[PDB]
């Protein structure tokens, strides 16, 4: 079996190890600096195992060591841009020991700004490019989808979508690259079933999502936890699905030298492929503002 | 639970039963005209609850009668232009038990050539509009799809495309309206990541898959069986699965009293959107030549 | 679609909501007291419909008549023997507003002590009494099973075991009735593949276990959740599992008039079957003393 | 990902086939004798990648050298006692390719006279004891669980039985061995809930089982299928199932230099534990009876 590190064991984490055994995707550590706390959480969830008819150990870890063996290593230990320096140095932290115990396990950072420590942590590590990419693309689009699918009384997943460029307020939200089961959305604005005042409101409501569940006395972490198992699992089963995640750009959009949000596929030998929307000129522009928001931010790091 | 009767347990009815089995759907009546032979079938199947996990009845039947309760009525009975007043002879049949015994049934008609056949059966069956539909589009775009997503190296469902008009060989396959990961497949072929050339090839493929199944001695009933229950799958957990089905037209595409295969939304209601693409000139062409040969098999049919 | 509200919102309210959307059981109400806490939760949860190829709404509310149209009520409401008659205040509360706006669903109660609560919740709501049950025997046996699967490696849900009477210190472990694979776990013991020494040791860490979480500075909830699914998902599908539950006792084991935890058949009319185990005088013993604690703490509750 | 090869491609090879792609198991070829056939049934089925969300390719063969590469081999490849030496001879060769193209692969024997077939694939194969098993109880239990289930009301996989010794019709089935939700079958024939009688005419129907089937006009291949894939799948996911299987016998009920049916824990390792039941003198003559027919029939094989 496939053993599965996550590199925290806070709100995301514990959704995350849920996940896993209900898919029963692979053995799971859960790790954290806290003491005690996810030997808790693993025990709890280890038993989720007879009802879920799966065979995956969960334990918990204090001993950053256990990373050796990691076939798939999640990153969402963190906690302005005051706290760049901060995270920053988790991230080297965290670096230090891949590179030591798992210097071959597919890396998966969703510390915030993603796109920022997702390439600290590809420095600080050394893994290959293929094999370290951060969330934001599946969870950004999903809102967009659900959202848009409430509107047309249809399957979520038969929405698809685009966000590019970076994760969080840069996002960039490609109306042309919008579709309902694989019909472009136009045809549907056209049909006055969704306007594009409501498709105004909705991209405005997906840029500020994670902002309404904390006004609302909450925090956004099962939708997050989700969209990371999505991509995990179709590393681990090769499925070679198309997700938008941050990745290492070469040149893609005019970029070098940064990550940033684009369609990859995912398979069993990482980002199989880095595939680049063919943007206008205007489009173009606003990626690369997301662009240089992440930059501001990783020259703040340190 | 859902009642699930499979009027006709022959190659694709046997499948449906062992699919409807593992996905826990419902229980389920393998209905033939043959004797004893569903009963057997039903026997086999029914073991399958344990190895699934499962809680289906599977019951054979020769008796119409058994139609009484059913939720869901798929119908695969039936056996050159020369077969068409013998299906339609069945099609009156079994419209006729279906009147008595389970008017509020959603029926999917599979018997060919299924856009005759499941107008036929609409007339003599009296269901509403919304509440029987053909196989068709869902089947053709999985071989369109999966073919593409081979050449492409990506998951099969990534790729979504449009195929509409008829099922047979005359069906309208859309290049205008196929998608990777939800990106204009335009793109990819500029990339010269797939050809023009290399579709029209898989376009070909498409039209003919059901031919080279055959010529290589076997006969095509799995993809057929398994693009059935996605339909009924979505109509039963009331999905709103975006799926390409014959359904009634009342001026789509500028045709009337005819059925033909376009994309609908499947739910507890049934077809609860008719999505109409918004076709060129030159692809409503096409489309014209599909009814065309729709209605002049119809002729012939009684 | 069902319609499955969640009277509590909480640590365990979080987890149901996301298994159901992972396993597309129904719509889903986040119900609490807290202002739009729910809301917040909800919308997060909802947006893994696109992950998981559901279509389940996901609601928060404030509003006790948002029980009306419910199928399934899960009731995890609620906040030592002092905390009895504040818990008694909320199944009341309850009560009054499932008998008005939804008598005829299937209701499982969580609050602890549940084979109390569960009781109260009955008197208040009216309910008839094969359509209310509490959790217990679902949880504490999955952690007797998964103990024993990982010193015997083998599939978690291979061990199958009893424990009866009430959930909490005086549950009644039954180990006459633990079988692997089918087979008497007294035969493991006899070939020393793990001795009646080890099996005490599990005992008491079974008993043990929510104290055990807790002490790791975690609290017990991922399990819990999933074991009210699995009763749930039973009823819900009809499946007919035989699942430990606190249910009504009109006379078995001795008992009337009270709730314990007794294996129980879940199916579409919800308790179908009260499985009397046939043990022997000193287990009824245990087991009348499970039952005298549930009386002692219920005549404190008011 | 895994490369499941079957090594015939007939009735069970086409489910199977399709059970593989519904679950993303891995890879598979059809192999067969036959010309063609097998790329046909592969054409059909790998369109389902598209309908089951999976990535599995299906290819035929007509090349034994494609068997290199497997992790699981699956036979089902043969066609009174009259057949014994052609179905050796049958084994023989595949034992032959096997050893030379994937000796480290997995092997499930389903061709009958199952017991038989797989000692002698084993022979000429060389494959370590751990990693060769037969189809049979899995089979043969199922069926008996199902129908006590029907009895019982309750889930089918909710029955647990033990059927050992030898497939076919000197299989012995141990009435002690019988358990509902993990409690003692006489529990529910106390409660007069079902008959000793009654139990009498279930262990028959279930001994000539096939042959009801086949007098139906039907052949039992979809059941058998499942079985199968429920063991690959074990071994495939490292589950550590506990599954009745045939395999060898070093000692176990007096047995050695033999394959017979009995518990087996499959897991990453292959068989990675044997477990003998602890049968009493009068049990154990009833399996030395399965035991000296496959000796015999062994015999005639040459
Ligand atoms: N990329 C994206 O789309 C999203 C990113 N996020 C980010 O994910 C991160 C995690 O969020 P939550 O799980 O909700 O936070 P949380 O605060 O519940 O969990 C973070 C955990 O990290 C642990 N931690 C701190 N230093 C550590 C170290 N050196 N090694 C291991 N563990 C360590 C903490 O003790 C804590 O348990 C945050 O940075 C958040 O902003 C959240 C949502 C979406
Ligand atoms: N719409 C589409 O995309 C596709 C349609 N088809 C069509 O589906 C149909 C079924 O195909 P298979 O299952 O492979 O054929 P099959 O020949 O195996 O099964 C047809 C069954 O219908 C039974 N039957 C005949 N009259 C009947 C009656 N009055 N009531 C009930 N059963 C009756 C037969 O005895 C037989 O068992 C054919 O018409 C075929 O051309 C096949 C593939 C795709
Ligand atoms: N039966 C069993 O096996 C188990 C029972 N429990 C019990 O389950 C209960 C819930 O546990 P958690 O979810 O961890 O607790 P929690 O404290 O996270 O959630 C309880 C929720 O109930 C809400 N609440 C209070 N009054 C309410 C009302 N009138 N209507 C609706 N919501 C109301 C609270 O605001 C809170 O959000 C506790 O009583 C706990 O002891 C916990 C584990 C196992
Ligand atoms: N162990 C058990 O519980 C059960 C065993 N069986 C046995 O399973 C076997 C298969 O049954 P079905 O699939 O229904 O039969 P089938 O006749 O449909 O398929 C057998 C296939 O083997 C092929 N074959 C013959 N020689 C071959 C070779 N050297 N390499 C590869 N393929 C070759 C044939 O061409 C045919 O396609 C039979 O021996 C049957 O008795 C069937 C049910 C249960």
């Amino acid at each position: 079996k496939a053993k599965i590190v996550l590199v925290g064991s806070g709100m995301i984490g514990g959704v995350m190890a849920t996940l896993i055994v209900q898919k029963n995707l692979g053995d799971v550590v859960l790790f954290d600096i806290v003491k005690n706390m996810p030997h808790g959480k693993a025990l709890d969830t280890s038993h989720t195992n007879v009802m879920a008819y799966s065979n995956c150990k969960v334990s918990g870890s204090n001993t950053y060591d256990d990373l050796a063996g990691a076939d798939v290593v999640i990153v969402t230990a963190g906690f302005r841009d005051d706290l760049l320096p901060l995270n920053n140095k988790i991230m080297i932290e965290i670096g230090g020991h891949i590179k030591k115990n798992c210097p071959n396990a597919f890396i998966i950072v969703v510390t915030n700004p993603v796109d920022v420590m997702v390439q600290l942590l590809h420095q600080h590590s050394g893994v290959p490019k293929n094999k370290i990419i951060g969330l934001g693309g599946v969870l950004d689009t999903s809102r967009l989808k659900y959202y848009i699918s409430q509107k047309l009384n249809v399957c979520p997943r038969d929405v698809n979508a685009h966000i590019v460029g970076a994760h969080g307020n840069k996002m960039v939200l490609l109306k042309r690259y919008i579709t309902v089961g694989g019909i472009p959305l136009q045809e549907f604005i056209n049909n006055k079933l969704i306007s594009d005042a409501e498709l105004e409101a909705i991209f405005d409501r997906t840029v500020n999502t994670a902002l309404e569940i904390v006004n609302l006395h909450a925090s956004p972490y099962v939708a997050p936890a989700a969209a990371i198992i999505e991509m995990a699992e179709s590393y681990l089963k090769d499925l070679k699905k198309v997700l938008i995640c941050s990745t290492l750009l070469e040149g893609q959009y005019g970029h070098s030298d940064i990550f940033g949000g684009t369609p990859v596929v995912l398979g069993a030998n990482g980002v199989e492929q880095v595939i680049e929307l063919q943007l206008n000129s205007e489009e173009k522009a606003k990626f690369d503002e997301a662009i240089a928001e992440t930059k501001r931010m990783k020259a703040l790091a340190h």
